[PDB]
């Protein structure tokens, strides 16, 4: 949706965010890239000065581009040495931006290295089936590293549209109760169920009734990843065609044909559904 | 009538414990809040400055800067350039004991220099603005068939935020029996106070019920009270990758009671929506004849 | 019998999901994992290979390097590391466009390494170990007249650890109305699951009441359904300023029913105390005749 | 109290802590003295090698000082060039250690600009009044700073020592009830207060019976301070002996001879007590 106010870009908002989204090689190839031009601008200005660099071709963009970059890389060999206030000048500024960019291009560096992706993978669908005697709603998780995840949190969030006693249609938010929604170590895969008992917002819906409020499910997953020493997020949305009613997840703990107990994700998505002739 | 809280949701009371400064609490904090063309010019200036204090200390020495202009300050002042970024061309080398302890010290503040001004540009790229709307004013109207204080907020970013989630509470004076006068928070009820996506825009509403601490007041009594209502607003923002959070204050002022905020959606030309943050401020009223 | 966790928390459990690396998931966690000794190794390891490579890319140009002996690698080695740390004496010079465009990347590439290897040891300064003891058992035995599931843990470094917590998780194996086996989770509540300020050692209990998911229980019948417990930590160690959290498994074999752990000081010549992390581990047990 | 295992040191344990909390002109002298020491090291190994480099006085100590801060630090000049594989290689090693210095001394010094303090005063003592018709175990905590906390916890727990059935006497904790513990917003002066109600743990206790239990006061406070952009830590403790039966604060909140409202921290230790002819 379209914003009417102020729809684009700030301060500290450049495309700085793509600068931490986008792909190494591209971030590389952007940092490479700005280190070229910047100089190449500035191997212009000091030609802008005329034959102000000793023992460099006069004129000679060349001499000028290697001469600012052993300026600015601090490399300082000494053959291409300044001359006049002019060189000396532009010196010291390309010198503190060298400085800068240094600083900036860490700074970016550690960033992206501390805003990794959960790890956390969905189950592609939802089942409505008996768990302890009720029809409960379930899905699951699964963690793709080896690292495990401390203190995770997962939330089931069921959306969709009411009407108000004022005759307001609105989107209403459910903060569905689940069996359990805390797990101190998160290691292998998690099924998350909701017993929809007569205090559950979807008692008594259909998949009919659920299509007409436009329900949708939000499922909120977030902790700390030991891989990362930091806090990670992750969510996913499901509608309500993507809720199988009867269905069973296809158990993921398999046993080892030599006694030993094995996870395959392989099954992670099945569900199974019984057929009428 | 002075009001206790600003609207960004600062204090607007004055301190007499006045104590300035103390450790790591220089500017180390107007380094961070400042403006980037304010922080390049701070850094820029502190480099100019450093690099013109050494020039002086190597003139003392007298002429130890070979092949330098003699008394000159140019040579001495790029020949430090030279040495603290460490270009270390050739022509205007040191001389004697006393020229290489500058050297050597000097190495020494560009090094620490580069880390310090490399520490201060990453913690300002920690501190992301939440980017959060709040409406100018307050609005007390049925919900649910209940009068019901409202407010709300907006995420001017495309980015959205998540995991977030609202406080809004009532703060007045109040006596106790002990007949003491003092300032009371009340941590009001909503009925939602999280927001599992938070995109466009979201309206918070405290319903008024016999549990709530403003149920049976009317403009003059909180008047009296001299009731604020304070706003804390946090999340997780996707765009930072960091949480970021949010305040606000309103006075009994900014209470419009009988007022509802206006859908803030428009038409563009060719048919498509799109959230008009220029009626966000906008509230309905009933005018009587 | 294959125990679901190991005793230091972590799953025993083979993964046939099998997918090794991916993006920002190289050997990154084994530079931050790894030791010192090994994370400078490995450093020194790339730095050294690094250089080597540039210096075999100068020699396929040819004689590129002034001043360098002709097809020497020694020599076009230490061209290289004179680049790339950006030491730049001056008798090695680069030569031709070639020679030149290389030393342009090659200062590109320290600059980056130096950032990289920045990150990597900061980031490796802010995954601190929590420092904390397990008993290697548990036990069983009355506390305010009731049995109480009990195992502590103990502060391995001086610094203290704020606002402590801990979990205490029972794992085992069920069966469904629907007739289906599942692993469930249990949290077991503690008298007490804070602890303000976590020094010396700490004894943590759970009371099995008629709440309890081990009321009745027996040494059999946990077995049975191959109860485990596991054990999170957490806190904030002022040592290093950051969050810190332990994660400890037990089997039912490491209960000692009827066991009582040992007050773990004792008392040094001169005639003060002294925390004996060697009783620690230490459990008393009546012994019939 | 003294351990028995392992008492001091291990990995990334050295007095690396006293780099981060030791002062700013210690922590630069450590800095300085382990950066002179080190060429100190490097120009005693280059000696070791002979004259390997050029331009310099034989055995001299100075010059190869010199040498070495100029090949660490990366200025090289020229004039001292090093010489035959011995010194290249010195140089190629002493690069690293420069390298790797710097990435240190950059990491202690974001280290000890993340470790803020709460900056947050705690009144000298507790008092026990009526409040609202109760008795009040209170004290309070004051912001030195203008920058406000978000998120302000406080907790106050009573440490005692308690006789178990089983006739064991251990130290119990108490989480006393509060009017209030969490402040969205911490900005001035809270004043904190556990109403003495049927419930409290100090129901009925008088100070002598508080001396008898060796009975103790903990206070935590936490937040996120927005002048660190990261949370904060404060605790005080107070002993029966700092609890003022009858006290009450003087108000810090002044009215201004102008019509303005003024917070004078000048009083913030200041308790009312009556006093019998
Ligand atoms: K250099
Ligand atoms: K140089
Ligand atoms: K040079
Ligand atoms: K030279």
């Amino acid at each position: 949706i379209t914003r009417l106010g102020l729809e684009k870009r700030g301060w500290l908002d450049d495309h700085y965010h793509d600068l931490l989204t986008v792909s190494w090689p591209v971030f590389i190839t952007l940092i490479t890239g700005l280190y070229l031009v910047t100089n190449a601008l500035f191997a212009l200005a000091y030609l802008a000065c005329g034959d102000v660099i000793e023992n460099a071709r006069p004129g000679s963009f060349t001499d000028a581009f290697f001469f600012s970059v052993q300026t600015m890389a601090t490399i300082g060999y000494g053959k291409l040495i300044p001359i006049g206030p002019l060189a000396n000048t532009l010196v010291t500024l390309e010198a503190l931006c060298g400085m800068l960019g240094l600083a900036v291009a860490a700074s970016l560096i550690y960033a992206r290295f501390t805003r990794p992706t959960a790890g956390v993978l969905f189950s592609s669908r939802m089942v409505i089936s008996d768990f302890e005697g009720k029809p409960t709603l379930m899905m699951r998780l699964a963690n793709l590293r080896i690292e495990q995840i401390i203190e995770a949190d997962v939330h089931l969030v069921l959306v969709r549209s009411e009407i108000s006693q004022e005759g307001m249609v609105f989107r209403r938010f459910h903060d569905l109760t689940l069996t359990r929604s805390r797990s101190p170590i998160f290691s292998l895969s998690w099924t998350v169920m909701h017993p929809i008992d007569h205090h559950s917002p979807i008692y008594g819906e259909t998949d009919e009734t659920l299509r007409n409020s436009h329900s949708e499910f939000l499922v909120l997953f977030t902790g700390h990843h030991e891989a990362f020493a930091q806090n990670v997020h992750a969510r996913h949305a499901y509608s309500c065609d993507e809720i199988i009613w009867g269905g069973h997840f296809v158990d993921v703990f398999t046993t080892l044909p030599d006694g030993r107990r094995a996870l395959d994700l392989g099954k992670f998505h099945e569900i199974a559904q019984h057929h009428h002739h």
